């Protein structure tokens, strides 16, 4: 896989966010993971944690998986990185989202977001308090 140049537009909630990606501003849909609505106990925390990576981050990447890369929705479905941080493995690790709609070809990250939610697990955190 291979990380890709994207900038922040807004921040949406726990899992999705507008960037600008080749120009072009779309919906982002984090891969391998589901954070509560905001209107569902922990939503709020994951919407802000996603949000204060992003706009706190120098540096946003995209970085498709092998897959599709646009769901039924025309949002794009990645990994997004802050500052070479990957957004969707540390909501893994703070216990704000649960690994999820995990598609054949789009799972390459599976295991390593699998062991960021038990660390979770095992620390309690949030979603597993
Ligand atoms: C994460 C992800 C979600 N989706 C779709 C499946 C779900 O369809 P349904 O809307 O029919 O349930 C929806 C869940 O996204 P949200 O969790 O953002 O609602 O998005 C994909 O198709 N591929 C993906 O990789
Ligand atoms: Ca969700």
């Amino acid at each position: 896989l291979h990380k890709e140049p994207a900038t922040l537009i807004k921040a949406i909630d726990g899992d999705t966010v507008k960037l600008m990606y080749k120009g072009q501003p779309m919906t982002f849909r984090l891969l391998l993971v589901d954070t509560p609505e905001f209107n569902e106990k922990y939503g709020p925390e994951a919407s802000a944690f996603d949000k204060k990576m992003v706009e706190n981050a120098k540096k946003i990447e995209v970085e498709f998986d092998k897959g599709q890369r646009t769901d039924k929705y025309g949002r794009g479905l990645a990994y997004i990185y802050a500052d070479g941080k990957m957004v969707n493995e540390a909501l893994e690790r703070q216990g704000l989202a649960k690994v999820a709609y995990v598609y054949k070809g789009n799972n390459t990250h599976e295991q390593l977001l699998r062991k960021a939610e038990a660390q979770a697990k095992k620390e309690k955190l949030n979603i597993w308090s």
